């Protein structure tokens, strides 16, 4: 495992399937909060998308508000996020 890239790693998940390219639509939401060197969608799917992808930021800080967007309502849909690491002391 890549520990350089847990503390700027986010994953996403419960998101709608109607969108297209992912890597697109979640940038005007990722971007607002914090850059994003890019975006890895799930295309080894042999039948229907996962609805699932990965995000990574530039800087660490991104990381942090990221967070804040956790349960936020999308599309009437709430958007699942959570961090690549657990902080066990806060």
């Amino acid at each position: 495992h890549d520990s350089s890239k847990d503390s700027i790693t986010v994953f996403v998940s419960n998101l709608p399937y109607s969108m297209q390219e992912p890597d697109t639509k979640l940038r005007p939401l990722f971007e607002a909060c914090g850059e994003v060197v890019q975006i890895r969608p799930i295309f080894s799917n042999r039948g229907d998308f996962r609805g699932y992808c990965y995000v990574e930021f530039k800087e660490e800080k991104s990381a942090l508000q990221a967070l804040e967007m956790d349960r936020k309502s999308v599309e009437g849909r709430p958007m699942f996020v959570s961090p690549c690491v657990d902080k066990s002391k806060n």
